[PDB]
């Protein structure tokens, strides 16, 4: 607990210079329109450009820890806005280009940004939810839940049950929800291309599940500005800012990264939207 195993941080980071990063975000592309089945993987590095620090990185928690300094926040939770990638992951589940996203992250921002929670899997928990531990029913609230390690928030359920409502943020020694991991591992089995963004891939089973995708011939791409830890199965490893992948790749594709309306809750996602056909791949 105070000597969990907090990987490698501070890793120096990469960077792709601008013609291969171009090269590079184009063979994304490409994947992205052959594939079948595509499966987003996030961690805490696609919301440093929001304020968040992140973990392993240069400056994130457990790095600065280990150095005996601090993390910086510039928002907190509740004022934090959806990032250029959290906005673009919206747009691609619109048009069904994304089957499934899969995140450490507890930050709420996924939530937050209008994705649809019946194809989100949040590993991890998130500091917006509580949950009953008597029926399971779910609180997605406006403002972060004091606790962490799945203990009583102080209120009642209010289903049509007084259960004890709990924090869904997972302490060390927590297993993964059953139902998200179930999902997840289910998407990340049947996807013919898995795309991790900003996450090192250092915890398990989380950090794992982009690998299933490997199984039936799968491809899998790692977006990180660091190395991460399966770097070596990667198909391709793309070495930059994820807001700048991410915003290259939609203008490829054609589509829009759309307007944060503020923070929302969508449990369950829209019809598909109309998007461009496809180009010639020869
Ligand atoms: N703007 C950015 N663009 C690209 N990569 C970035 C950016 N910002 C940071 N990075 C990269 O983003 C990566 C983030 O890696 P880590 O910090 O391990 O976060 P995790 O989500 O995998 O942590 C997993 C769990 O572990 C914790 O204990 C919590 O439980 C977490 O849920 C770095 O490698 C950065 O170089
Ligand atoms: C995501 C990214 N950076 C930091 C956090 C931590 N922020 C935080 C800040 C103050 C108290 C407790 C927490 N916390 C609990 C789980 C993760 C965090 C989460
Ligand atoms: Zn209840």
């Amino acid at each position: 607990p105070f000597t969990a195993d907090k990987g490698k941080c501070g890793l120096p980071e990469i960077f792709d210079p601008p013609e291969e990063l171009e090269r590079k975000v184009w063979e994304l592309a490409r994947l992205v329109w052959q594939s079948s089945s595509v499966v987003f993987h996030t961690g805490a590095g696609i919301s440093t450009a929001s304020g968040i620090p992140d973990f392993r990185g240069p400056h994130g928690v457990w790095t600065m820890e280990e150095r005996g300094l601090a993390p910086k926040f510039d928002t907190t939770f509740e004022s934090a806005r959806p990032t250029q990638t959290h906005m673009a992951l919206v747009q691609l589940e619109r048009v069904g280009l994304l089957r499934f996203l899969v995140s450490q992250n507890v930050d709420g921002l996924h939530v937050r940004s209008g994705f649809p929670r019946d194809k989100l899997a949040e590993l991890h928990g998130n500091m917006f939810v509580e949950e009953c531990a008597k029926c399971k029913t779910q609180y997605v609230r406006d403002t972060v839940v004091g606790t962490m390690g799945l203990k009583a928030t102080g209120r009642l359920c209010t289903v049509a049950c007084r259960g004890e409502l709990r924090d869904t943020i997972l302490d060390w020694e927590d297993s993964l929800p059953d139902r998200d991991l179930a999902l997840a591992d289910e998407a990340s089995r049947n996807a013919d291309l898995s795309i991790t963004l900003g996450t090192s891939l250092q915890i398990r089973p989380s950090g794992n599940l982009p690998l299933a995708t490997k199984r039936r011939g799968g491809r899998l791409v790692i977006v990180n500005l660091q190395p991460t830890k399966h770097d070596r199965h990667a198909d391709l490893r793309i070495h930059g800012y994820v807001d700048e992948v991410m915003t290259r790749l939609m203008k490829h594709l054609g589509l829009e990264i759309p307007a944060w309306d503020g923070p929302r809750v969508l449990e369950r996602a829209l019809p598909p939207l109309p998007r461009p056909p496809t180009p010639k791949l020869e």
